[PDB]
């Protein structure tokens, strides 16, 4: 899937960042991961878009994280 | 203190409203707090900005799971 590959990209550069917070944010990914997983098996539609829009937010505090 | 006290506030409504979403919602409420501790050991200022920045993203979510007629 394009939300776990994605997830992956951004975990990797959270590892990258190689700060606290950034393991913070990686921690959070992985249990969208499998939480998103979750969500395709049951059906669950609205989970889907909640945790594809934490995805956003996810890369958008990596992105604040890497430019300071 | 204020950053945990917000967070199991927002953990109790996740709670009540019983689907998955909210669980994951949860985990995630929990994964701050211990993660708050921590920034303010350290005194890393930074991951507490993000980190009360994400207890308000995590408001948001739930005020949209906990909307329904």
């Amino acid at each position: 899937g394009e939300f776990e590959k994605r997830a992956k990209e951004l975990i990797e550069r959270a590892k990258k960042l190689n700060t606290p917070a950034a393991k913070v944010i990686e921690a959070a990914l992985k249990l969208f991961i499998e939480a998103y997983a979750e969500a395709k098996k049951k059906g669950d539609a609205l989970q889907q878009k909640l945790l594809e829009e934490s995805l956003k937010q996810a890369e958008a505090m990596l992105r604040r994280l890497e430019h300071h």
